């Protein structure tokens, strides 16, 4: 059988070298009677400069001498047949020696490596290997078109732009993931993204689909991230979650970072990880749970705090289990079915704050859009010094943290009953020193009253929002 | 058997092939050099500069020509690191002032680079970084280049050309008695980790002498720059009006 | 006392009665102060967390201030 | 920033400028205003965009000047 299988090889061969010798006759054929100085000097003598055409192509090229300079066309071979243009592509220069590959900056082979050149300390994803693709609507079960998981080339990437101090930019369209493991950014680093850059995480292969975060952030000090769209159309996960893992995210910045259709939108659980963190024009819509949750620490936990928080023109609407989401089951790719609810009476809200202090909301909006099952709009417990700038607040559908309706009926009863439940307001705020609203014009208000006060909340102050809203 | 007769037809035929490609090469009197330009590592076979000052010593028999500049220092291959400083460059015939970054001048010649995006970094001007020191009290870091006139050669033509300025992380060291200035609109953007270190022992008054003066600078932006001194000496950042008012300066992670 | 590289010796204070603050404003109008903080973590000697003076218009919104060590 | 136009930004319409932002824009030297919002005249259906936030933005010198007048 040795004879047969090593027939096709010679077979291989013969193949190898025809085409060879086709390509060296096509050469002399488009040279013809003109001079190799001239063939250069033609206006597209460009084109007769030999080029790698993709990266493995790259980790298979033997370099006689260390130093030397080549061109690689794309990372992925191929381009030319489906409609597009190539991506990945650069300058290589070679060294004599041993490295850890990378799959980006460092191809390497037996004995030697090639390493990229980078210009203007940036660079992108795609020369990492990872591609991109059409976006899906935001229906709930709807996946993209083809999926190629970018978790580990998207996270060889991260790693590099943290350790180099690169800024890594992003391409417009979705990048898919689908992974057990968890996104990490573990250092101060730059990500900008384009407007239609989209991030969609699929839960279906994570350990625990309900809980685990999509992405995690720690350590990030004086970080910049901006211009990216993460969703789920799943309900489940956690979007982005802050952690202490690593150390505190002292001053990152974030612009125009989307998050939809999560359990959570943007999650903090533990104290001292976001001081002098700050968001700008961010949006988290449509998530399960709330879009916005900060919780230092839990009930009989020690007392822990970051602070200062700022927003600035920040919008969350849609947060909230809807009877849609309520009756919904997510379908896995490997045909498994989670129920998306907990239980029947399940309630949210749209951002919920707990254990900070010196938090300012300059601006932005929150809402209700979608009628989801609420308490309130905000909620805010043992803070110190929450000041509210001017916020859009409208558009509530009333509920108490048992799941029970606020409608007119039944107003006298919930007043008797629920007094002491955190629920019943647009914005409800217990134990909490320093608390401040000016006058935002609010609408639309299905609740027993607009502000609650509750918890030895005792030196508030309220500024003329508008009057007779609520019920 | 039948197997064998197939793998020793594959034997004759890929001798017959590198008969037939010795005989073309060899026909191929003038254009065989071709073939080895369109061979995957062809690119290496083209030339390049070594460093600027042989770019300066560089003598272009006609204007228009295009080079290559591998990087502004040579020497990187022994070290562990990376060219940098690089890029392409045309050739004049004239008189220009040398600037040590965008024009590199000879006797009666020059050279210019060609800059992409309207962007350029520090390093092609011949700035130089290294590993930052802790911020402990009297620690310098520990090799020491003074970047002080490059860098402001580096700010000059940003402010003349209209570019925005990149630079790269790592310290650069400064140690001067002259102060850097920035005198009209500039756009700068550092990396996380981008470091200005200054030394204030060559300052006729290290108490007060400024480190940095900035004035003129309207509609300007400088963003992601840690400067530190580790001496309790000197004024860090002087707002002046030297050149005139700062009329809508921002200034954002400095 | 800092050492300079051709071995000078400078007395860091001026004098031993030194203090400082943490931020000082002088003759300005229409001043905001977004945010932030203001603190002397380390205890050095402040007369205090900001001076303001000679001022129209001075607002602070929402400033985290804390831990001065005070002297005058 | 927008110099010398008869108006230098103009919103005429409801519902087109919802959650827009001006950092350090400038609106100068223009003959009849700066910045004109208006989203409905009188007699037409109310509407309205909500919320709109102006950073550290400037409107100076607008307005017609006796040389505008005369021109």
């Amino acid at each position: 059988d040795n004879a047969k299988s090593s027939e096709n090889a010679a077979k291989n061969s013969e193949v190898a070298a025809e085409t060879t010798r086709d390509q060296i006759q096509q050469i002399i054929d488009n040279a013809g009677d003109q001079s190799t100085l001239v063939v250069l000097a033609q206006p597209d003598g460009f084109d007769s400069i030999g080029r790698v055409s993709s990266f493995a192509a790259l980790r298979n090229l033997k370099p006689k001498k260390s130093g030397q300079h080549v061109l690689l066309t794309s990372y992925y071979d191929g381009w030319a047949a489906e409609n597009k243009m190539p991506t990945g592509g650069g300058e290589f220069i070679s060294s004599i020696g041993t490295a850890t590959d990378d799959g980006g900056y460092i191809a390497a082979g037996p004995g030697y490596y090639w390493t990229r050149v980078v210009n203007n300390n940036s660079f992108t994803a795609e020369d990492f290997g990872c591609k991109t693709t059409a976006t899906p609507p935001p229906n709930f079960n709807v996946l993209p078109a083809e999926l190629f998981d970018n978790t580990a080339r998207m996270q060889a990437a991260f790693n590099l732009a943290i350790s180099k101090s690169f800024k890594l930019n992003l391409s417009a369209g979705t990048y898919y993931f689908e992974s057990s493991d968890t996104l990490r950014i573990t250092g101060p680093i730059h990500i900008e993204g384009r407007p239609g850059t989209v991030f969609y995480h699929n839960p279906s292969n994570k350990a625990n689909p309900k809980t685990d975060a999509f992405m995690n952030i720690s350590g990030c000090s004086m970080g910049r991230i901006s211009s990216i769209n993460c969703f789920s159309n799943s309900y489940l996960g956690k979007g982005i979650n802050f952690d202490r893992s690593v150390g505190d995210n002292r001053k990152l910045v974030l612009e125009h970072v989307y998050v939809d259709t999560f359990r959570w939108g943007f999650y903090v659980g533990e104290p001292e990880c976001i001081n002098q963190i700050e968001f700008h024009s961010c949006r988290a819509q449509s998530n399960y749970f709330q879009g916005i949750f900060i919780e230092s620490f839990k009930e009989g936990q020690e007392y822990g705090h970051s602070a200062p928080v700022h927003f600035f023109n920040t919008i969350c609407n849609g947060n909230g289990p809807t009877s849609f989401a309520l009756g919904a089951t997510y379908k896995t790719t490997k045909n498994e079915y989670i129920k998306v609810m907990d239980s029947v009476n399940d309630v949210g809200c749209q951002a919920y704050f707990q254990g900070l202090s010196n938090v300012q909301y300059i601006g932005g909006q929150l809402s209700g859009h979608g009628s989801p099952r609420n308490t309130s709009l905000a909620t805010i417990t043992q803070c110190n010094s929450f000041i509210i700038y001017g916020t859009d607040l409208e558009d509530i559908n009333g509920f108490t943290t048992d799941g029970t309706a606020i409608t007119a009926d039944n107003i006298d009863t919930i007043e008797s009953n629920y007094l002491k439940d955190i629920s019943g307001a647009a914005i409800v705020v217990s134990s909490c020193l320093g608390f401040k609203i000016d006058s935002p014009h609010i609408f639309k208000i299905k609740t027993l009253s607009t502000i609650k006060l509750m918890n030895n909340t005792y030196n508030y102050e309220i500024g003329g929002f508008t009057p007779d809203e609520a019920l």
